[PDB]
């Protein structure tokens, strides 16, 4: 082992770091507010259906029960 | 003191003389160049490492002034 080998690999080591590393939040925050957009918009249909055939506003809840002729 | 005692030491002297001196002034040649030779090796890591980091060659100089970013 060489000091001329061991310090072109600091060197290396140094040249191989300091790589610019851009923003990526807003890349997280954007893609969050597309999947939240997504997961609501189907359920414009479902209200709207509801209201269509005559279910009282109130009866529309969200969950997994089995929804009655009444309720949605 | 007889002159046989002054001739045998007379003797002696002249034996204990003519001891052949082999030549000598390779080694020191040869240790001269050795010693250059080990002076300006590790300037070499030197040059290499400066040339690596960007340093140009004409700021690379000799001597004990503090090297800052750009000279070394």
């Amino acid at each position: 082992f060489t000091l001329i080998e061991l310090m072109i690999v600091v060197a290396i080591i140094g040249i191989l770091a300091a790589i610019a590393i851009p923003q990526y939040q807003n890349y997280v925050a954007r893609s969050e507010g597309a999947s939240a957009l997504a997961t609501i918009n189907p359920l414009k249909t479902t209200v709207e259906e509801s209201l269509s055939r005559g279910i009282a506003g109130s009866k529309i809840k969200i969950g997994t029960t089995a929804s009655t002729a009444t309720e949605t």
